């Protein structure tokens, strides 16, 4: 449909692929096609190996994602409701576990699902002026994409608590004193700050050795939502996986060539 | 009248107020108070109208100071471990209840106090009030969830700092490790945690009452489990928003741009 | 040796037992030795009865320990990197599991297991401009001393993994801004101004109840790792342990008297 | 009234309590005002300090508990259903968290919250020609008590879910056949053969450490629900609890001296 | 023809039935049969009709005996991680289908074959079936959920040594250590498993549909987390039955002495 | 001398029996032999030629009585704790061990002493020997892990009644409530268990040791979390078996239509 562009970037920016949803008919909302078309370029880059980092961003300025889509769902039989929104959750489960580093780029309005699915991102980067927030209880429903976990995680609980019941929305710089988001920046003429800087990170992961960036998030991923000896278990099996590799001994070559090293996911 | 129930009405309908009124044992938790506090947090667990419960002090300058610190001297060692676990099971419940919760704290708050106001979902402190968890000074530890509460609510290594140093912090500090989450001026009336509480509060009462229950379970419940399983858990307690007219009237009420109007159902 | 030295101080600051690293030649690397020694004097602290805090610290200015030995390690079989790397992560957690307050003074560079070690303390107190990281993805590896899971749990997922992600250094004042130390300060002439704050935190836990420090440690720390409920019956279970202490009674006793507590222990 | 029974046995039997559901006119079903009677004897049996065994069983001939009154659920609205149900779980979980142990006598009928009920006891014992399961999927509802999770718990998630799916009822011989039950046995003239076999093995309770039995339940307990390592660090806490008592030396006094030990508690 | 999915009639009405035939190659988890098994438990998530699903072989004798060994030569060390992952996400999705889910083995389960059987909520076999993970003798570990499902399903200690020993057990050693819950002596027709599959199918039917769902989600899901956990995860999941037609038919039903007729609704 | 750690040869090879020969104290666990064995596991860990190991003790119609009795007597409140805590810790590095483990039980084994033996992976006992926990008969509970294994290993139920009832059960019932994987008729040497075990030991030896180190591994962790982390725990698990030079042998080894020769690595 159009409504979302897969981007393989080059040169400089090899090795980062763009997610850019474009949808301004409809604030970027979460469709049940345009899930379907995410659904289905995540599958995809699940994957793809060549890929070293993912930016999730808009092409709309001023939005990034205002959630579900108000229309389709006041269309829907209540037996109908809870299958969608959990198909919206999974996509968004997908995304939170795509192999390699994902970042956000909210340089508009990011609402319920939309907050949602950047919440799904390990990072997440905005301009001031971006807003976002859970408005679900507002509209007596919760947020049903991850966001009543995904929240407390990441600003802490009460935090979490407060946003969720007071269904606030939050600009840039309040979301970056919560710890919502790592960055917060001032926008430009047009309107992609975020989706710069989130470049620019990216740019700064690229050159680091591909199995091991993998290994190093499952670890932390997992790793976080069990006991801490555990956790440890699973570092020591993630760290496993990066003796038999070339890279490892790439690096230390280099390092004794005094050359930066040329890892290639092996 | 140790524990006082209000109702507030009009614009504060849906608010609830819990206060503590014993200045003669600077609001310590008694084996009465606790008592009293328990059949008040039972009995709201089960009030259907309620949309969010404010826990505050009508003492000024004293939010809770703890146990009664006289009777524990009067308990046999086998006494103790079983009072203490009171504490700890009413704290809980506290925790549990149904709707939104926020702690008043304009005065001093110590051991139990800053642990009942630890089960609280949001804090709220005046500048000037003074709260730790002190045990450690007294050979024995937080007993009333305060060992697990704290390092939940501001992260381990701060946790573990102040309660090893059984340091007290005034609302100033407590705002800056993150132990509430709005700090402001004591008001010449005293109750400027409250004042700002209450206004907290309003702004929960809009919303639909069986979605703001839900939610609190999803994240109550969600957090002490792998994320996978909190998943799972945000799906059921969705669901049971689905089948509400509540959920009905906020898309009619967004199609007739208007208020919404929710009785829970 | 003198690699490792462990001094028990006394009279004022006697129950503080300070744990000194110094390989000046080696950057204070995580030697094969040195790991040895260090296990060795962790576990003889493990059942010291007199013990109330340890400090762990550099005696080598501008350096806290730069991890793992590069050169010992270039020189190992694929089959013996990984149990290597394991005895780190289990000395490691090992000071984790230290029956007393711990606090890692770092007056300068703490890189991989270096930082690890800190973190694996109760309390992180550093200079302004010591600094610190985990970049171990540079060399196509991860994290190998806990850190993949430390980290996280200390300032969060989304900042842990920015930092593991680009294998970023931080300073002392970086580090307190995103809460990976609790205390910064200025370094001094002695450049040991980590220890200097190190020492006198030790000091404010001196005059409470050993026991009930003790079980207290134990509360936090497992009750952080299982569900709530399940937390809530270690602290009752550990509160249990402090009963029927002597220390208890003297507890409520000091108080009747006005009086300060004097604690044994028991 | 009478319709809840608690004796406080004596002789033989001092230290073992015995609960009895007497309701013959409802099938000992869980009715309002049941559950209340039951939760006020429950509240009260924690706080007691001489009891060492509880047994919980029917003075009705043929009928254990026959789970829910339909009767007063027919005339309950939707808003009032959800909040009794967790009533009568959270009541029975409360039965599941008594502090000595506990022993179900099933000398007839269990269904639904009475076999729930049964669950929530360490041990059950039966009838042989007692009549016991979890109907709900039937009624198109599920277990409300504890059920979907005790019961897999004790005889397996396969064989759980086989007897919800397909709401089959068990006999006792099935049921010990399943590990649903530890002992079952023909039923007597009295039709209190099961009543009879749990007051043999409470006696076999009683010669033992009081706090010892009561800490191992909350180990046992707490520790099959957490990580096994953490589990590890709650036997620790527990088994500390036990050091401190007079009975744990009377235990060493009892051996030396080649004697029956006589512990008090304490 | 690889994979037949069926959805029977009369008094099956409600039972689907998947069924592997491929004799070609043992019924081996190839790149295709697993692209067209995933392809059907994706389809089968959101059939709204089925009642219970019952896997089984269409080719006498084998049920699965795993992955495709000949394939598994021609992969690269970079190909294989990612393939074994995929078999192992697919039999996944098998565990959390929304309704109960029977193995019938009649055959030859090894490997992924037994780990596919295990991902169903019961397993019936034939006497004279052979099942067992070997992949020890490989040199590699059971890939498909193996090494957390069996000792699941029956107890640690055994599934070590079955494990260890890479051992094939037939069905009546399948019934002895608890591996599967219904045992029965194979007949000519070499399908006397799924025969009795249906029959244990039958006895579902009858059930409230939205109750039989949830009650095996708030079953899959207590049992990963602590119980305190659980019994909110089955608050919630009796809370949907709450609201149906089916709820009050049930009720109806038993006050009129008659069999209730469930729509799911 | 009083633990005897030798290396077996000759169709053994690989196998390593850890005997207790302290028979002055019913091989009590003593301070002294603690150290030793905490010092043999602790070596066992980087043995890299092991690929089972055997535990039994070489004293007839003893396995080990637990702690000695008489040393306990002359510790004080201050070093119980610390004591029994070393015991839990060894007995937990024995869990732990790299390798396949066996108890071979041919005689008397009480509190730590089945404790030791439910560390290890199977449990083998003679149909005379004796063994369980009788703690609170001394007022005390199991301390080398027993509340924790116990239960795990014959369900909540069960092991509640025999630590309640401080019961000792023999082979015959220890393998019918599921405590034991194997049961043997006692020989004239004593030994029955132990030979039971060399067998079951040798059936390990083929298969590949990588495999098998990370296969308990996946076993022993993924029990211990929820499914979902199971599986990634055993995907991890999965992961280290493909680039070892054993995979491939396994795969040539069956084209070929010959045994493997696995080395490790």
């Amino acid at each position: 449909e159009d409504e979302l562009r897969v981007r393989h970037l080059e040169e400089e920016n090899r090795g980062i692929v763009v997610l850019g949803i474009n949808r301004a008919y409809g604030k970027n909302s979460l469709s049940k096609n345009l899930i379907k078309m995410l659904s289905k370029a995540v599958d995809a880059l699940k994957s793809d190996k060549k890929v070293r980092t993912i930016i999730i961003r808009s092409e709309v300025p001023g939005i990034f994602c205002a959630g579900a889509d108000l229309k389709e769902r006041a269309k829907m039989s209540s037996s109908e409701v809870g299958p969608f929104v959990s198909k919206i959750r999974a996509v968004i489960n997908d995304i939170a576990n795509l192999p390699v580093p994902t970042i956000a780029a909210i340089d508009g309005l990011a609402l319920g699902g939309g907050l949602e699915l950047a919440l799904a991102c390990d990072i997440r980067v905005a301009a001031s002026s971006a807003k976002m927030g859970l408005v679900e209880t507002k509209l007596a429903i919760i947020p049903g994409g991850g966001g009543t976990q995904r929240l407390p995680r990441a600003i802490g609980m009460s935090l979490a608590k407060e946003l969720i019941f007071s269904a606030r929305v939050l600009d840039g710089k309040e979301a970056k004193a919560v710890g919502l988001i790592s960055h917060v920046l001032e926008q430009n003429q047009e309107g992609d700050a975020a989706y710069r800087k989130a470049l620019d990170l990216a740019r700064e992961f690229l050159p680091q050795g591909p199995v091991a960036m993998r290994v190093a998030k499952l670890a932390i991923n997992q790793g976080m939502e069990v006991d801490l000896v555990t956790g440890l278990a699973i570092e020591e099996a993630c760290y496993a996986q990066t003796i038999p590799t070339k890279d490892r001994l790439e690096g230390l070559l280099a390092f004794k060539e005094k050359r930066p090293p040329r890892y290639k996911g092996e």
